[PDB]
């Protein structure tokens, strides 16, 4: 057998909200939409969207993404997210950071789910 | 620029138990270990698991995996992992069962993550 690709499992009490923000906001598109559980996909990159009713599920949600272009990417989202990670009330992102790992920016969105976007 | 792979993030409340299941029970390799973060990989799909306080998040916590040979995957972890999903006391599989959307099992490992495999079509 083989694994081939994975699909985090973001959360949201309010999975309609997650869902216009990463499609209208952030530019995926619906792969499928229910009240309880959706699907959005950019690329090669799926997400699903699974509703909980505690805040502390996606306040503890993380996904990695990785990336070709990382600085495009940010340039186009930064236009529309605020920049302001730790104040801002809505989705925000952090810049672009050289962990020793690898560079990335975190994404926040509306529902609490933090996202990671990596250069490959 | 493009999305070209993701990793899911599975949450424990014990990292290492985590490590140690996907790593010697379900054969995935490890790519990295810290105290409150890890990383385990097995063919093209790595997955993260992040230490959480609290047993709800585990719960509630998700990843769906695309597979070539889910009946030869399925068949090599039914040695090893338990094929009772009704009784929550440790991990355990689903069946495979052909949903609207695909042929999948589900496996949930100690910490409560709900892990589903899908044939790819």
């Amino acid at each position: 057998a083989k694994l081939t690709s994975a699909v985090p499992v973001l959360t949201a009490r309010d999975v309609a909200e997650a869902v216009e923000f990463w499609t209208d906001r952030l530019g995926f598109s619906r792969v499928f939409v229910e009240d309880d559980f959706a699907g959005v996909v950019r690329d090669d990159v799926t997400l699903f969207i699974s509703a909980v009713q505690d805040q502390v599920v996606p306040d503890n949600t993380q996904a990695w993404v990785w990336v070709r272009g990382l600085d495009e990417l940010y340039a186009e989202w930064s236009e529309v997210v605020s920049t302001n990670f730790r104040d801002a009330s809505g989705p925000a992102m952090t810049e672009i950071v050289e962990q020793p790992w690898g560079r990335e920016f975190a994404l926040r969105d509306p529902a609490g789910n933090c996202v990671h976007f990596v250069a490959e």
